[PDB]
C-alpha cells in the first residue's frame, strides 16, 4: 500500500545525518556564492528525487554585511582619546574550522554606520518594562547614552527599538552566561555551552511583516521600484553590535551610577550590573566607542520550489517550507530542518516513482535569506498572493529539528490540534523511558497543556520565522514542530547563531543518533501527508472555537482592571462574546454536516473542503492592524514588544496596553471600543463562513 | 424545457408596465417610514414568488435631510440686508400630486450648514480644468468667494470637492437649459423636458468607496463603532445648494467682472455668462447670501436580499442588485430597474415552481440608501465580503432601465464582452425599423464601437451606483445595461432626480408599450441566466488581454507627452507591455484548455471555473490606490475628476496627471514609476492565476 505508513517507513535517521553533514561543512550566508551553489545542488537533488519540476525563484533585496578591510568593534577609550580595551574582531574558530573562509564576523545585521561615543547604561533585557522601570522609577534618562543588554527573553529588533525611543545613540548586545551558560555543562567543543568569546548574529530589523525592506507590497523583482533608503521599512537609525560575555564583562566592570533596581536585572558574571550611566569615580571620564561600518546593499537570493502536483485537486497546495541560509555552518540553524525537509522530499519522491501521487499538491521550499528579515519566503508569498489566498491550504514550516532533546514542541493554528494530536497517537516516541510509547503519550508525559488534563501543551504562533507571511499576512492554516529542552529546569540553545553551531555540535551532544530527528520528520512529514491526501481537510473548526473563548476571558480580564473607565466609557465585551458564541454553534453543526454530508458527491465535497480552507482566512482583515498593514490576522499577531512571542486578539490588547498612561483617556478608551467591533465583527464573519451556503 | 428560452419568454411587458406603476405613487426616500414599508412588500412578494429565502438586512446609516421648518433657500441680499430675491422652497408638484405629503425639497445632501455671503464667480461645469482655466489663465481666485455651478459633465461632488479646493465658501448647483433642455421638446408634464422650476437632487460626497461615512471597512451594524462627525469619510465642509434654471436666471443676470473665456463656458439662459467675482457697477454692493439648515442623522436603511439556491454550485453566487429608495417618485430612477428586477425574480420563480433550480446561487437585491452614498450595497458587501470574495461570481446592476429609447447601453467588464455580444444576437430588436432583426444588429448599427467594425460599443465601468463596492472594492465581475438616447443629436435625461419623474413621465413619452423596459428585462436576465447556468462560466479571458494592450498604449501615450522627462529620469513601460504579452499568451493557451479540456470531469471543471471566477479577482491590489484605500483594483477606477468616469490604469494616470506643475518632478516622475511596477506586476501576476495550475 501507499500510505502514511509507507511515506513515514522510508524516512531514515541514516539520511538526515548524511544531509545534514553535506549542508554544514562551509558557511551559507544568504547572498554569498555559496549559498546559490547549495541553492543549485538542492535543485538538481530534488528533481532526481522525483518532483514534477523544481525551480529557483530569485529576488534582489536589501542585505547587510560589514566591511572585510574595516572592522566593526567597541573600545573603552580615556580622556586622551586611548583606546584602552578593544572587543574582539571575529569568534574563536572551532576546531577543525580555524582555516575556513569567508565565516562572517559577528555583526548586528542593518545596523547603520557610525562611531558614537557616550556612558553606557544598562537596561536588562531592554524589554518594554525594563524602560519604563528606568525611566519611570528609576529616573535614569538613556537620550544621547549608549545602553547596553543582555540578550534573551525578547527579540533583538524590539530591544532595539526599545532602546532608540528612548534616546539612546547606541547599543551593545551581549550573551550573559544566565541565559546562555546552562549550569555544569562546558563550552563548545567539549559541551553544548556558549564560550566566552562566542557571540550571537542576528537582524534587528522592525518591518512588521513587509519583508524587503525597499518592496513593501510587492515582489523585488527585475523591474521592482525601490524606496530610497530614507523611506525604508524597518531600519534602525542607531548603531548596534553584539559581543560575548568576556567582552561585556571589561565593559561592565566599571559601571557606576545606580544599583539594579533588583536581582532580576543581575546575570551571573562578576560585576555589579549597576545601572549607571557611567562609570565609576576612578573611570568617570573614560568612555565607550563604538565602530561600525557595515553596508546594506542590494543582493540577489534564491528560492527553490519543488512542485509534486496532486492527482485529483491540484490547485490546491500544502507547502512545506524552510530556509536554507545560515549565519555560519547553520548546524542547527536551519540545516537540522532542511535535512529533514530533504528526506521528506526523497521519501514523497520513492512513492511517487512508483506510480503514487498525493491528493492535492505539494510545495516544498528552500527559502534564503530568512536570517535577514523572512525575505524570501516574503518576497516568493507576495509574487504568488493571488495563487496563496485562493489555493493555499496550509503551511507546515521546516526550520531546526532540535533546539534541546527532552520533548516535542509544537506550534500551529487551532485548526490544526487534532491533526496533530492523532498523528502523534500514532507515532513512536523516541524519548528514553517511553520505548514502545506513543510520541502523544510522552509529549503529553513531559508538556501538559494547562488547560487539560491527558492533553499536551500546543502554543500560538508568534513571528520570527517563515511562516509569518503565509499565517499573518495571508490567513493560510500554518504550523511548525521540533524536538525542545525542559523549560522547567532550562532564550533558545546556547550556541544560536554563533560560528559553534556546527554538525559536531548536532552529532555529539544533541541527536547521535539522529532519532529525535527521525521524530521531526515523521511530525512534519506526517502533517504535510495528512493535509494533501486526506479526503476531508484534517482541520476542527471547533478547536478555534474553544480558544476563542479563552482569548476573549482573556482580553475581558486585562480590560476589567480599569472598572472605572468601562463605566465612564461604556466598555462592553458582549459583541465579541456574542460573537464567539455563535461561532461555537454554527461551528457544532458544520461539524455535524461534515460529518454527515453525502460522501459520494464531490461538489459537495469541494463545497465543504472550501469552506475549512477559507475558515483561517475569514480572519484577515484587509485593513490590517494600525500601523502594521502586514499583520492582516484579527486573533494572531506578533507582539508588538516582541516578535517572537504570539498575541491573541491583538488589536485590543494592544489598545489596553499601558492604557493608563495615555493622556486623552477619552479618546484610548474610545479606541479600545473601536478594536472591540472589529473583532467581533471579524469572529462573526468567520463563523458565517461556515453557514449553510444558500 | 426549463432552459434560457423559457425564462425569457415568461417575461411581460405588461408586467413590468403594472410594477412599475405600484412602486411610483409615493415617495420612497431612504431612511423613511414608506421605504421601510415598500421594502416589506418587496419582501412578501419575492417569497410569493417562489425564492428560498427572503430577508431584511439593515444598517445605521449616515443620512441627511432637511429641516421641515427651517427652510433652505439662497438670496441676493442688498447693502441694508434686505432679501430683495429669494429662490424657491419646493418644486411646483406636477398634476395630480400637488397633494402628496412628504415631498423632500431640493436640496444637496450632506451639506454642512451654513448662512454664508458674499460675491458669486462663475465655475462652468466646476470641473477640474474648469477651475485652471480660472485660476492659471484667468487669474480669478475664488478664496472666500461662493461659486455657483452648472450641472452636467462630471459627478456634482466632484464639482464640490474641486469648488472647495479652490477656497469657495459655498457652492450653488443649478440645471441650465443648455445640459437638461432638449431642442423642440415641450416641458413636462407636456413633454420629457425640464421647467424652470425643476431642480436637481443629489448627494454631494466624496465616499472613494467607503460607504457609510462614519463606519469605513466594517458593517454599520448594532454594535458598530463610529467615527465622530468631524473625522468622517466624505463630507464636503461648505454649504451647497440646487436650484433651476428660473432661480439661476436671477443669480447670474446682474453678473460683472471678467467676460467667460469662450462660447464652451456660455448656456442658454439670456445672460451673459460672466465670470465675476460679483455683481456689474449698480449692483456691485449686492451680495448673495445661501441658508442651509440640513441635518445629518444616523438612520435605519433596509435591503432586501433573496436566495435562490443553485443545485449543483450552491455556494458560487450571481448577483442581480438594484437600488429601491428614491428622491422622489422615481420613475426612472430607480423603480424602472426595480420593476424591471421583480419580474426577472418572478419569471425565475415560475421556472423553480415547476421544479428548476439554476446551477449556481442566484441572489437578488433591493438595495436602500444607494442615492446617499451607495450605503446599502456597500454596508451588505462590508458584512458579507469573505463570501463575496470567495463565491462570488458576478454582479448584475439594476438601476434605471431607461434613460432613452434609442439603443441599448452596456457597460462592463472585459469578461462578459462576449457573453453579452452573443446573448443581444440571440434577442428581438424591440427598435421602429428592425422589426425582426436581433438586439445586437440595431444596437451595432447605432452605437458601433469606435474599435471595431460589425461590433458595438461597450463601455467601461465607472462609479455612481450599487455595482462599485463589488467591482472596484472586491473584484467580482460587474456589469450593467439599459436603453439611452443618442449621444450624437443629443449630461442624461432632464428630470433626473427631480419631483417631474414620475410613472406618467415614463408611460407616456419614455416606453408606452414597455418594450424598451422589456428588451432590458431580457439582458439583465439573461445575463444572470447564463451566469448561473452554464456549465463552463461564460467569461472569455481573452477579451481582457485585448482592453489591456489598448489601456497600455494609451497611458503609454500619455506619458510620451514629456519625453525629455522620460529621457532623464529613465522612466519605461516595457514591464507593463511585457505583463500585457505574457497576460494574452497564458491567455489564449488557457482558452485551448478551457475547450479541450476533459468535459467528464467535475473537479477539473471546478479547477477551471474557479480560475475564471478569481480572474477579475486577481486585478485587486489588497493595498489599494493611492489615498483610496476602497479603490483596490489595478486596471479601473473611477476618474479622480468624475465619479461617472472609468478610468484606465489609474494609478499611472494620476500620477501623470498634470505632472508639468509639480514642484519636485524627480519624486512626481518616480511615483509614475512606481506605478508602473505597480501594473505590470498585478497584469502578471494576474496572468498566472491562468497558468497550469502545479
Ligand atoms: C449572534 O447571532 C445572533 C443570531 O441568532 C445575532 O442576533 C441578532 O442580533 C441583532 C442585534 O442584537 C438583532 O438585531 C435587532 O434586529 C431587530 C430586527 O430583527 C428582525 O428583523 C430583521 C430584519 O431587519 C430580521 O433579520 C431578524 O430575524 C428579525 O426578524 C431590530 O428591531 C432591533 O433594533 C431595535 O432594537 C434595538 C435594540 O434595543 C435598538 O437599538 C434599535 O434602535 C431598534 O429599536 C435590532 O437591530 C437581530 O435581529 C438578531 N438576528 C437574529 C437572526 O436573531 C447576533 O447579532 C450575533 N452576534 C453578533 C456579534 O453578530
Ligand atoms: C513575461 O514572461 C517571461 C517568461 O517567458 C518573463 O521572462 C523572464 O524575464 C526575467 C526578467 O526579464 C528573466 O530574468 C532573468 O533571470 C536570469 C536567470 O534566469 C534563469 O534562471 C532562473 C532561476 O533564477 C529561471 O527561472 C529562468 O528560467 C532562467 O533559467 C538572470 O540571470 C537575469 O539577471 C541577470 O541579467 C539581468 C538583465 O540584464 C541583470 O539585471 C542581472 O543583474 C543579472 O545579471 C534576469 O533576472 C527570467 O529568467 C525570464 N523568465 C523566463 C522563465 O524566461 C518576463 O519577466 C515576464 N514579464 C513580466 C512583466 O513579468
Ligand atoms: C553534498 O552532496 C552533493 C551530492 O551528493 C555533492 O555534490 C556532488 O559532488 C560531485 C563533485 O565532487 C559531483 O560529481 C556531483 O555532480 C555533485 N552533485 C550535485 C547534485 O551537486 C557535494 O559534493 C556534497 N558536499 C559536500 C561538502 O560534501
Ligand atoms: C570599506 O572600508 C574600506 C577601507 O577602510 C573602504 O575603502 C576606502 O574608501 C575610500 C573612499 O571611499 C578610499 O579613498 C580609500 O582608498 C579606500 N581604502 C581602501 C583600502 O580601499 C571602502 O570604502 C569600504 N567598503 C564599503 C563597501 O563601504
Ligand atoms: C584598539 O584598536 C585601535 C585601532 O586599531 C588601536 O589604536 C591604534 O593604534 C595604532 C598603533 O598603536 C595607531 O597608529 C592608531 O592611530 C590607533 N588608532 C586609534 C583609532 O586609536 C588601539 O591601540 C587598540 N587598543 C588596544 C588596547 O589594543
Ligand atoms: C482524530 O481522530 C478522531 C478519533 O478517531 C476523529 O474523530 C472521529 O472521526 C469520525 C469522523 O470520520 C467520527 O465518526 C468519530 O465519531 C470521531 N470520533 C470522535 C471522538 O470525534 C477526528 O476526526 C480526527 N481528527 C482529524 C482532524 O482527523
Ligand atoms: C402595490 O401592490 C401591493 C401588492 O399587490 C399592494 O399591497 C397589498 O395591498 C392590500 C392592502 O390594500 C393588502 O390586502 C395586501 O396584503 C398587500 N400586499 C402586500 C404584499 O403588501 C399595494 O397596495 C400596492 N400599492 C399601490 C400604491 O398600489
Ligand atoms: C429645525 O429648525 C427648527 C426651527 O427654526 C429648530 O427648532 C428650534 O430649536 C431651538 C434650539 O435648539 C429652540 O429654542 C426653538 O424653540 C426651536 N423652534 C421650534 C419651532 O421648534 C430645530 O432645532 C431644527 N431641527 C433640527 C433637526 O435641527
Ligand atoms: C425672502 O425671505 C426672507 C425670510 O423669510 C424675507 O425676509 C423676512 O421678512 C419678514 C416680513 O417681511 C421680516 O419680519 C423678517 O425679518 C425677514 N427676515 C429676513 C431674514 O430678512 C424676505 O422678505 C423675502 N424676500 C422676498 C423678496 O420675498
Ligand atoms: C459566444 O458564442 C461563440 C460562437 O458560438 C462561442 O465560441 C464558440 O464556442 C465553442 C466552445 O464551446 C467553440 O467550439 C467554437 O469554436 C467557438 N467559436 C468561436 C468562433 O469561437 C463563444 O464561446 C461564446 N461565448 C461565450 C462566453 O459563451
Ligand atoms: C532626557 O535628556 C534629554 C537631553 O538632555 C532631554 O531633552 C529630555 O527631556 C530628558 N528627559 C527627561 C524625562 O528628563
Ligand atoms: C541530552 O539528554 C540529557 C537528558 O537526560 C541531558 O542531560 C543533556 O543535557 C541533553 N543534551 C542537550 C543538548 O540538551
Ligand atoms: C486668494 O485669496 C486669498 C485670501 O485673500 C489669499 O490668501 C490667496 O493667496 C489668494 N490666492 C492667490 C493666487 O492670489
Ligand atoms: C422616443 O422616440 C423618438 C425617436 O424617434 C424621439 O423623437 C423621442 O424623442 C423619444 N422619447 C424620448 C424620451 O427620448
Ligand atoms: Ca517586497
Ligand atoms: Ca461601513
Ligand atoms: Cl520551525
Ligand atoms: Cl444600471
Ligand atoms: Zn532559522
Ligand atoms: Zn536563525
Ligand atoms: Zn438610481
Ligand atoms: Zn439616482
Amino acid at each position: 500500500k501507499h500510505n502514511m505508513k509507507a511515506f513515514l517507513d522510508e524516512l531514515k535517521a541514516e539520511n538526515i545525518k548524511k544531509f545534514l553533514y553535506n549542508f554544514t561543512q562551509i558557511p551559507h550566508l544568504a547572498g554569498t556564492e555559496q549559498n546559490f551553489q547549495l541553492a543549485k545542488q538542492i535543485q538538481s537533488q530534488w528533481k532526481e528525487f522525483g518532483l514534477d519540476s523544481v525551480e529557483l525563484a530569485h529576488y534582489d533585496v536589501l542585505l547587510s554585511y560589514p566591511n572585510k578591510t574595516h572592522p566593526n568593534y567597541i573600545s573603552i577609550i580615556n580622556e586622551d582619546g586611548n583606546e584602552i580595551f578593544n572587543t574582539s574582531l571575529f569568534e574563536p574558530p572551532p576546531p577543525g574550522y580555524e582555516n575556513v573562509s569567508d565565516i562572517v564576523p559577528p555583526f548586528s545585521a542593518f545596523s547603520p554606520q557610525g562611531m558614537p561615543e557616550g556612558d553606557l547604561v544598562y537596561v536588562n533585557y531592554a524589554r518594554t518594562e525594563d524602560f519604563f522601570k528606568l525611566e519611570r522609577d528609576m529616573k535614569i534618562n538613556c537620550s544621547g547614552k549608549i545602553v547596553i543588554a543582555r540578550y534573551g527573553k525578547v527579540f533583538r529588533g524590539n530591544k532595539v527599538k526599545n532602546a532608540q525611543l528612548a534616546g539612546a545613540k547606541g547599543v551593545i548586545l551581549y550573551s550573559d552566561p544566565a541565559d546562555y551558560f546552562a549550569p555544569g555543562v562546558k563550552s563548545y567543543p567539549d559541551g553544548w555551552n556558549l564560550p566566552g568569546g562566542g557571540v550571537q548574529r542576528g537582524n534587528i530589523l522592525n518591518l512588521n511583516g513587509a519583508g524587503d525592506p525597499l518592496t513593501p507590497g510587492y515582489p523585488a523583482n527585475e523591474y521592482a521600484y525601490r524606496r530610497g533608503i530614507a523611506e525604508a521599512v524597518g531600519l534602525p537609525s542607531i548603531p548596534v553590535h553584539p559581543i560575548g560575555y568576556y567582552d561585556a564583562q571589561k565593559l561592565l566592570e566599571k559601571m557606576g551610577g545606580s544599583a539594579p533596581p533588583d536581582s532580576s536585572w543581575r546575570g551571573s558574571l562578576k560585576v555589579p550590573y549597576n545601572v549607571g550611566p557611567g562609570f565609576t569615580g576612578n573611570f568617570s571620564t573614560q568612555k565607550v566607542k563604538m565602530h561600525i561600518h557595515s553596508t546594506n546593499e542590494v543582493t540577489r537570493i534564491y528560492n527553490v520550489i519543488g512542485t509534486l502536483r496532486g492527482a485529483v485537486e491540484p490547485d490546491r497546495y500544502v507547502i512545506l517550507g524552510g530556509h536554507r541560509d545560515s549565519w555560519v555552518f547553520g548546524g542547527i540553524d536551519p540545516q537540522s530542518g532542511a535535512a529533514v525537509v530533504h528526506e521528506i522530499v526523497r521519501s514523497f519522491g520513492t512513492l511517487k516513482k512508483e506510480g503514487w501521487r498525493p491528493r492535492r499538491t505539494i510545495l516544498f521550499a528552500s527559502w534564503d535569506a530568512e536570517e535577514f528579515g523572512l525575505l524570501g519566503s516574503t518576497e516568493w508569498a507576495e509574487e504568488n498572493s493571488r495563487l496563496l489566498q485562493e489555493r493555499g491550504v496550509a503551511y507546515i514550516n521546516a526550520d531546526s529539528s532540535i533546539e534541546g532533546n527532552y520533548t516535542l514542541r509544537v506550534d500551529c493554528t487551532p485548526l490544526m490540534y487534532s491533526l496533530v494530536h492523532n498523528l502523534t497517537k500514532e507515532l513512536k516516541s523516541p524519548d528514553e523511558g517511553f520505548e514502545g510509547k506513543s510520541l502523544y503519550e510522552s509529549w503529553t508525559k513531559k508538556s501538559p497543556s494547562p488547560e487539560f488534563s491527558g492533553m499536551p501543551r500546543i502554543s500560538k504562533l508568534g513571528s520570527g520565522n517563515d511562516f509569518e507571511v503565509f499565517f499573518q499576512r495571508l490567513g493560510i492554516a500554518s504550523g511548525r514542530a521540533r524536538y525542545t529542552k525542559n523549560w522547567e529546569t532550562n532564550s533558545g540553545y546556547p550556541l544560536y547563531h554563533s560560528v559553534y553551531e556546527t554538525y559536531e555540535l548536532v552529532e555529539k551532544f544533541y541527536d547521535p543518533m539522529f532519532k529525535y530527528h527521525l521524530t521531526v520528520a515523521q511530525v512534519r512529514g506526517g502533517m504535510v501527508f495528512e493535509l494533501a491526501n486526506s479526503i476531508v481537510l484534517p482541520f476542527d473548526c471547533r478547536d478555534y472555537a474553544v480558544v476563542l473563548r479563552k482569548y476573549a476571558d482573556k482580553i475581558y480580564s486585562i480590560s476589567m482592571k480599569h472598572p472605572q473607565e468601562m463605566k465612564t466609557y461604556s466598555v462592553s465585551f458582549d459583541s465579541l462574546f456574542s460573537a464567539v458564541k455563535n461561532f461555537t454553534e454554527i461551528a457544532s453543526k458544520f461539524s455535524e454536516r461534515l460529518q454527515d454530508f453525502d460522501k459520494s458527491n464531490p461538489i459537495v465535497l469541494r463545497m465543504m473542503n472550501d469552506q475549512l480552507m477559507f475558515l483561517e482566512r475569514a480572519f484577515i482583515d484587509p485593513l490590517g492592524l494600525p500601523d502594521r498593514p502586514f499583520y492582516r490576522h484579527v486573533i494572531y499577531a506578533p507582539s508588538s514588544h516582541n516578535k517572537y512571542a504570539g498575541e491573541s486578539f491583538p488589536g485590543i490588547y494592544d489598545a489596553l496596553f499601558d492604557i493608563e498612561s495615555k493622556v486623552d483617556p477619552s479618546k484610548a478608551w474610545g479606541e479600545v471600543k473601536r478594536q472591540i467591533y472589529v473583532a467581533a465583527f471579524t469572529v462573526q464573519a468567520a463563523a458565517e463562513t461556515l453557514s449553510e451556503v444558500a
